[PDB]
């Protein structure tokens, strides 16, 4: 049937400046040496990604899909959702959100400036009066940092991002924000990812594994997921939304947004030249994350029925997917997974790498993370969530006139506190830098799922205990897999071995213990691993006061 994109041949031009690296990276050049391997994706590679995501889609559904969609619309029916006030949608736009063509930006929108509320009023009225005229969109290449992989063809091309004008984006939040806060949870229940903190997600998968008599799990990621969603997928999304109890005014704007924006439309480059036509998901609309996860859940759930997966348990984060199920014998389990893949290829959610049955929780990698195990001095098994540290290290090295890696470090220290690589590398380099800057007690921004939370470095012990528990300061023996990987990534980026980090840490700890106060608590908790006569860590009362609920949610 339809083509994901078509192109006029106009270039995908840069939105602002794409910065050169500098000849000295003074904050991260004592972290790793091979700064030549750290690169940022750029609009240069945008045509390359363009050719990789343009393809003819052929969707073929069936009674399994049809059965799922029916039950998911019924779950949807139990949701009641309201319009947001224009004023509320305004106050939800980020403080740096891309300006409007109509001469005003995030600052006026957040401050309810009259100019802005006026234009946005008339944009809302156009949505309610006009259900057909396509809404134009800007296409830009995403800039993100990676390490090179010669085994994966040098550098990844930039991801394609496609978003409507700032006026339209506020309007989306009025029509759809409340649903984005209620629908996913309701139709997916505990299967919704994006409601679990790292430890909660380990808890969940651990539980799923043990419920099964003979457990078996696999993970799935659709290849170029935004380009695989078809105009029918998007219209089916509208009907899942319309399944809820909504005011009539919202249904009207929801329908207009779907027909005029979500099912597709013309894309213009940043220079204003008309650039192509889009017939798939624009990664940029409000519903990007919700549509990804619900359309992924429905297809994946259908495919489970097609493949005869027994007693499935799912975890769905966008297009990343984990399924813990009852094993039917390894021979059947392989056949079933080909069936699952053939099904989802029929649903137009074809895979990146072919999925594969695994019978060991550490061998299932999804959401770029995996569960792993460490002992204590206890001998007791502590389970946690880790990842390949390559990309975290690469972004620990991204350092230009306009970006500081220091937020990147904090973010990983918070999210992966129990990992050997956070504990021995990032935590050490973090506090070492801040002390030399005399910055320990000056706040940083932690960033996750759009929200930005303020964090004081000297609070990391309490924060980490509230998130991961006191076991995060006691992991004695890490797994052969984890040791191998962290070792290899450190070699790959020219960072010191773990041996050397242990020495550095001993010194860091000594140095902030002897600042007393909150700084010393940091050294006794965060660096208990570096001294041979470990002190007995006690729970921290201030952790009992922290409420980190909304940190790892949506
Ligand atoms: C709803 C949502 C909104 C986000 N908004 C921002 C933002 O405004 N500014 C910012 O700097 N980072 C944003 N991010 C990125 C986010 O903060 C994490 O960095 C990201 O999820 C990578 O963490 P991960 O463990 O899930 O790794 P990953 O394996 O990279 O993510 C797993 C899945 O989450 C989804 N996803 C990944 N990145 C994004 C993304 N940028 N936007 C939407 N979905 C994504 C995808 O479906 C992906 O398959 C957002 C992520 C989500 C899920
Ligand atoms: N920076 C990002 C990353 C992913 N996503 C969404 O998540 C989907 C799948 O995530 P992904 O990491 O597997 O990237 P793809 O190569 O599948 O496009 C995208 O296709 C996007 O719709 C986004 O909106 N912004
Ligand atoms: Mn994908
Ligand atoms: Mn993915």
């Amino acid at each position: 049937s339809s083509m994901s994109y078509s192109w006029t041949g106009a270039l995908i031009t840069p939105c602002g400046p794409e910065e050169e690296k500098l000849p000295i990276n003074p904050l991260s050049n004592s972290l790793l040496r091979y700064h030549n391997k750290v690169y940022c994706t750029t609009s240069k590679s945008a045509s390359q990604r363009a050719k990789k995501v343009t393809f003819d889609r052929t969707q073929v559904l069936d009674a399994h899909y049809d059965s799922v969609l029916k039950d998911i619309k019924l779950a949807a029916s139990k949701v009641s959702a309201r319009l947001l006030t224009l004023q509320q949608a305004c106050q939800l736009t980020p403080p740096h959100s891309a300006r409007s063509k109509y001469g005003f930006g995030a600052k006026e929108v957040r401050s309810l400036s009259g100019r802005a509320v006026n234009h946005i009023k008339s944009v809302w009225k156009d949505l309610l009066e006009d259900p057909q005229t396509p809404i134009p969109t800007t296409i830009m290449a995403k800039n993100e940092v990676f390490c090179v992989d010669p085994a994966k063809g040098g550098k990844k091309p930039a991801r394609l991002i496609v978003y409507p004008d700032l006026g339209v984006r506020v309007c989306e939040k009025m029509a759809l924000y409340d649903i984005t806060q209620k629908l996913p949870q309701a139709v997916m229940g505990a299967s919704y990812g994006f409601q679990y903190s790292p430890a909660q997600r380990v808890e969940y998968l651990l539980k799923a594994w043990a419920e099964k008599k003979d457990p078996m799990g696999f993970s799935y990621d659709t290849r170029h997921f935004d380009s695989t969603v078809t105009e029918r997928d998007i219209r089916t999304e509208e009907s899942i939304y319309q399944a809820c109890s909504l005011p009539e005014e919202a249904r009207t704007a929801i329908h207009s947004l779907t027909e005029r924006l979500y099912v597709g439309g013309p894309m213009f480059n940043s220079k204003g030249q008309t650039c192509g036509y889009r017939r798939c998901r624009a990664s940029g609309v409000l519903t990007t994350s919700m549509g990804n996860t619900i359309t992924c859940y429905v297809k994946a759930l259908a495919a489970c029925k097609a493949a005869g997966i027994v007693a499935p348990t799912m975890l769905v984060c966008g297009d990343d997917l984990i399924v813990i199920s009852e094993s039917q014998g390894t021979e059947e389990d392989e056949r079933n997974l080909r069936a699952f893949t053939e099904a989802m290829t029929r649903y137009s959610a074809p895979p990146g790498d072919p999925p594969r049955p695994e019978y060991d929780l550490e061998l299932i990698t999804s959401c770029s993370s995996n569960v792993s195990v460490a002992l204590g001095p206890r001998g007791r098994r502590r389970y946690y969530l880790t990842r390949d540290p390559t990309t975290p290290l690469a972004r620990a090295a991204w350092e230009t006139v306009r970006h500081s890696p220091i937020n990147s470090w904090l973010g990983n220290i918070i999210q992966y506190a129990p990992t050997i690589w956070v504990r021995m590398v990032l935590m050490t380099h973090f506090f070492s830098i801040l002390m030399v800057q005399d910055t320990l007690d000056q706040n940083l921004n932690f960033e996750m799922y759009g929200s930005v939370y303020s964090v004081n470095p000297l609070d990391l012990p309490a924060i980490i205990e509230r998130l991961h528990g006191l076991d995060a300061f006691s992991m004695h023996t890490y797994s052969h897999h984890e040791l191998t990987r962290v070792a290899s990534a450190l070699r790959k980026l020219g960072a010191p071995p773990l041996r050397v980090w242990k020495s550095r840490a001993r010194a860091v700890r000594a140095s902030l213990i002897s600042r007393g106060g909150k700084a010393a608590v940091c050294g006794r908790y965060l660096f208990n691993w570096a001294v041979k006569t470990k002190l007995k860590l006690t729970p921290l009362p201030e952790a009992r006061l922290l409420d980190l609920s909304s940190w790892f949610t949506v």
